[PDB]
């Protein structure tokens, strides 16, 4: 499937890796996605209280299942069927965040 891994130990929380299915997706090739965080994939008619949601998620660490509009390198937009979860791997830490991506 489209994933990718981000790493919030790190400043911005940047993603450190992500499938080949994402770079397909979104049109974007390795070396610009890589330490870069994930909202660079907003845009002009993205709704802002989707990206607040996700930002709670993030911050207070749960899991979320958003649905939230992105667009590809080329420009075209297309829906994000968006699913968090918490690498907790550790012992309460948290250590890295899973994305699922799906052009629903
Ligand atoms: C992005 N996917 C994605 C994947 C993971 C694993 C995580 C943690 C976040 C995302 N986001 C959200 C984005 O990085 C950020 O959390 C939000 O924009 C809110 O924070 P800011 O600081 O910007 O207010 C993703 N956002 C997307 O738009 N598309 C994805 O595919």
């Amino acid at each position: 499937k489209s994933f990718v891994i981000t790493d919030p130990r790190l400043p911005d929380n940047p993603i450190i890796f992500a499938s080949d299915r994402f770079l397909e997706l979104t049109e974007y090739t390795r070396e610009e996605v890589l330490g870069n965080n994930c909202r660079f994939l907003q845009g002009r008619g993205t709704d802002r209280k989707a990206v607040q949601l996700i930002r709670d998620a993030v911050k207070e660490q749960r899991d979320v299942t958003v649905q939230v509009l992105n667009y590809t390198k080329g420009g075209r937009a297309f829906w994000n069927l968006f699913h968090l979860q918490v690498m907790r791997d550790e012992n309460g830490d948290v250590q890295y965040f899973i994305g699922v991506q799906q052009e629903m």
